[PDB]
Formats: structure tokens, C-alpha cells, sequence
């Protein structure tokens, strides 16, 4: 599924991401835009052999099991394929674990390099929320 900006914002709000660990909704929408272009089916292979999955490009080295990343953990206890679903519940629940782990949204390289320190409220402007 390729979400619309406001459609994704409202989905993320319904799932409890607005101000989750202090990160306003526009941070999460900005991260999703630059990580996956709002596409739940996005995958990208990393140099170490791991793969990033879904709308928030969650890494198989730590967070999900894809059967082909030796020595990795599965801290969200899910198959990585679950992160590609049109239902973002699995991705949101896993993202809450990631952002709670200490480094906040710096876990998402695109957030650090393209959203941090910007007017992220702009990502939810105009949406009925
Ligand atoms: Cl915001
Ligand atoms: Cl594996
Ligand atoms: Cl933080
Ligand atoms: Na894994």
C-alpha cells in the first residue's frame, strides 16, 4: 500500500505515535516519507547482508526475522514480512520499541539527516486529525 500523507498521519495517530516518547506526529510522517516514500512494501538491502523492511525501514539485523540475516536478533518477535502489510500495526508496534531503546529517532538515518531540526509540523499541516 502507498499511503497518502494525511492518511498515514491519521493512522499513526490512531496507533498512539503522536508525542510518543516526546516525538510529535510530524517527525514520524517525515521519517516515513524519506525512508520508504510512504510505501509499506519497500525493502532495501544493506551492505552487511541485512535488509530494511516496510514504511519505517526496520532492519533485520536487530528487529525482525527474515531467514537470511545470520546472527541477527528479532527484538520485535515478528517475521519481517509482517512489516510489509497494508495494516501498519506491526510496523508501529515495532517502531515504539526502537524509539524507546535509548537513541530516540536517531535510529532512522533519514530522520536524522532530513527531518531533525526542521519544521516537521509541516508534514501534518492541512490534515484533518
Ligand atoms: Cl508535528
Ligand atoms: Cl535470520
Ligand atoms: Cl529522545
Ligand atoms: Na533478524
Amino acid at each position: 500500500k502507498v499511503f497518502g500523507r494525511c492518511e498515514l498521519a491519521a493512522a499513526m495517530k490512531r496507533h498512539g505515535l503522536d508525542n510518543y516518547r516526546g516525538y510529535s506526529l510530524g517527525n514520524w510522517v517525515c521519517a516515513a516519507k524519506f525512508e520508504s516514500n510512504f510505501n509499506t512494501q519497500a525493502t532495501n538491502r544493506n551492505t552487511d547482508g541485512s535488509t530494511d523492511y516496510g514504511i519505517l525501514q526496520i532492519n533485520s539485523r536487530w528487529w525482525c526475522n527474515d531467514g537470511r540475516t545470520p546472527g541477527s536478533r528479532n527484538l520485535c518477535n515478528i517475521p519481517c514480512s509482517a512489516l510489509l502489510s497494508s495494516d501498519i500495526t506491526a510496523s508501529v508496534n515495532c517502531a515504539k520499541k526502537i524509539v524507546s531503546d535509548g537513541n530516540g529517532m536517531n535510529a532512522w538515518v533519514a530522520w536524522r539527516n532530513r527531518c531533525k531540526g526542521t519544521d516537521v509540523q509541516a508534514w501534518i499541516r492541512g490534515c484533518r486529525l
